[PDB]
Formats: structure tokens, sequence, C-alpha cells
């Protein structure tokens, strides 16, 4: 099967800054891929549509999902518990890289991070299930609105997201 593709519709301060897209790798990572997809279509009536981006950190990362605290302290994935790290299989290989966040071996939820830049030490330790395809100029523009300790000047936030059904 082609992988799956999902779109976030983003606003800073409630305004468009467009639409980014995601391949999510479920020939490698399946389980990890259909709790995200999921969690975007909105199809279990929770998810992340709504949701803002938590913590920006300028040249590294925008972490996002936690759609139940809006703090990294929330979240829940779609099989009623956190769930396993399916496999390290993909690496943090550069810009535009989706990783779950995490709280240790095995503690999946429903946060996530888009990456900005390699970032190789984090291999091993974080799920890497899926990659931006388009719209990587809008996360560098969402990373612009960090900070050193991941507070944002504008509200970042995932304004519509869904699945793409086709993909030319």
């Amino acid at each position: 099967m082609v992988n799956p593709t999902v779109f976030f519709d983003i606003t800073a301060d409630d305004e468009p800054l467009g639409r980014v897209s995601f391949e999510l790798f479920a020939d490698k990572v399946p389980k990890t891929a259909e709790n995200f997809r999921a969690l975007s279509t909105g199809e279990k009536g929770f998810g992340y549509k709504g949701s803002s981006f938590h913590r920006i950190i300028p040249g590294f990362m925008c972490q996002g999902g936690d759609f139940t605290r809006h703090n990294g302290t929330g979240g829940r994935s779609i099989y009623g518990e956190k769930f396993e790290d399916e496999n390290f299989i993909l690496k943090h290989t550069g810009p535009g890289i989706l990783s779950m966040a995490n709280a240790g071996p095995n503690t999946n939820g429903s946060q996530f991070f888009i990456c900005t830049a390699k970032t190789e030490w984090l291999d091993g330790k974080h799920v890497v299930f899926g990659k931006v395809k388009e719209g990587m100029n809008i996360v560098e523009a969402m990373e612009r609105f960090g900070s050193r300790n991941g507070k944002t000047s504008k509200k970042i936030t995932i304004s519509d997201c869904g699945q793409l059904l086709e993909h030319h």
C-alpha cells in the first residue's frame, strides 16, 4: 500500500499560515502511524483538531499533540493505554521528521514533534513515524514563534486536520 498522508491547517493567532502534509510510514511503523492518522481525522471523536503546539524550540523541533492538557502533561492514544515503542528502524535524519514524544520506553500517547534539524541524539529514544511532505516552510515559520524554553509568542494551532485520500 502507498503510505497514508495526513494534513494540518496551521494558524498563528488565528491567522492562516497554510497547510502542512505528512507521509506516515505505515510500511515500517503501522501501529504508530495508525494512531496519528486516526487522531488527525477525528474519527474517534477526539484528536488533534483545535490543539496547539505547546513547545517550540527554534533550531530543533515543534512539539504538539497534547489535546487534553495543552502543556505536555496530557494526550492519549487510540488504544486505551499508552503503547509500546514499535521499533527504532527509522532515524532522525533531518528537518521534517515526525517522531513520538513519550515519557520513557513504552509510553507513547498522542504527543509528537516535528524536527527542524537533524537530531541524531534522539535516535533510539523516540519512534520516528513520518515526515513532512508539503509545507516545510510553514514549520520553519512556526519555529520562529518559539523560544529557548519552548514558550510560543503566538498561539500556533491545528485549526483543521485530516487525511488526504489521494496522493499526487
